[PDB]
């Protein structure tokens, strides 16, 4: 059957409330078999520092998070971005917009301007498949 | 505030589950106000035979169904795409898959091969925001 290569930007794998529930704790593949949309297996990082070129986990994906607190997070997209594609592709089927439940947040919805490049996700209500099911590009890439 | 123009292919009507819940029964406009992934006001129809030069509502709105069951829905599809085309525009930000809790469909979800063009929705269950949060189309057009 057809089987989803998903790799995900301090709320990430959080996200992946796979295992249904909402989690301080290097890698972790995960494999469901759900249907989206009409049979579908899926198949979650950590960016702190020490990876870098242990992520060049970029070349075995089709589909690829800040907090909305957290404009350092924000500005650490950019950095990211560049080593997807340069699997040298201008166009990568692929921005997470989690901690959305809090009450202080530095970076603006409005500004997350995603439409430069081609959601914002509660990890902590389940406001978690609508950011994934990411699998729809993948489906039309 | 930005104001969002919704215009939805025997359950359609259903979907708009805007009054949270679940309706035998010529037109509704329906205004809510969401927020969708960071302030947004939402603004249903009958695919019933008399209103052809009426519908011509294709030209009022930004964003544009079968039920899994209907081939005959299925090929619907067809007839529709062509007359918010000619919206003289050849790409519209725009497949409803309705009736998905049920137990013998002859729309296959194969074949809803959509991707030609350019979602699978239970109104019965609520497996109806997935399909319409199209206003993500919009954002993007
Ligand atoms: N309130 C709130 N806290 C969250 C949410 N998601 C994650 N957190 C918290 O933020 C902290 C980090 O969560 P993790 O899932 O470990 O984060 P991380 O993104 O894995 O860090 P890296 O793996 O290096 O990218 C934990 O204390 C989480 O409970 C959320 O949506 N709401
Ligand atoms: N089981 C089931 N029946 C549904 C669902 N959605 C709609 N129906 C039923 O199908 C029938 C038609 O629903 P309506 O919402 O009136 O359908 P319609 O699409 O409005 O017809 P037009 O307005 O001409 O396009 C009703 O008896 C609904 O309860 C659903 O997801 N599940
Ligand atoms: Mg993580
Ligand atoms: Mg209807």
């Amino acid at each position: 059957m057809t089987e989803y290569k998903l790799v995900v930007g301090g709320g990430k794998s959080a996200l992946t409330q796979i295992q249904n529930h909402f989690v301080y704790d290097i890698e972790d593949s995960y494999r469901k078999q759900v249907v989206i949309d009409g049979t579908c297996l899926l198949d979650d990082t950590a960016g702190q520092e020490e990876y870098s070129a242990m992520r060049d986990y970029m070349r075995t994906g089709e589909g690829f998070v800040f907090a909305i607190n957290n404009t350092k997070s924000f500005e650490d997209i950019h950095q990211y971005r560049e080593q997807i594609k340069r699997k040298d592709s201008d166009d990568v089927p692929m921005l997470v917009g989690n901690k959305c439940d809090l009450a202080g947040r530095t970076v603006e919805s409005r500004q997350a301007d995603a439409r430069s490049y081609g959601i914002e996700t509660s990890a902590k209500t389940r406001q978690v498949e609508d950011a994934f099911y990411l699998v729809r590009e993948i489906r039309q890439h």
